[PDB]
């Protein structure tokens, strides 16, 4: 993965869709490690859904925001298997 990073279709809309269920798993199988996921500054929906998302399946560790929050609110710091 390019930096561990998983970023909103809303704004963007170029693959981006779906890709944390997916990195889920597969990070986890393959290794132990650490997103951030990057969900809009514009919107707070898809970020908010990825809060939802990640509740509902066990794949995770832990997540939390990125304390830039207050300046970007883009940005949520998610650990897989820590």
């Amino acid at each position: 993965s390019h930096m561990k990073l998983v970023l909103a279709k809303n704004t963007r809309k170029s693959d981006a869709k779906s890709v944390e269920l997916e990195d889920l798993y597969h990070e986890f199988s393959e290794d132990k490690r650490s997103i951030f996921y990057f969900a809009p500054t514009n919107a707070h929906k898809d970020m908010l859904k990825a809060v939802d998302f990640f509740k509902e399946k066990g794949h995770t560790a832990y997540l939390d925001e990125v304390r830039v929050s207050t300046d970007e609110k883009d940005f949520l710091y998610e650990l897989h298997i820590i």
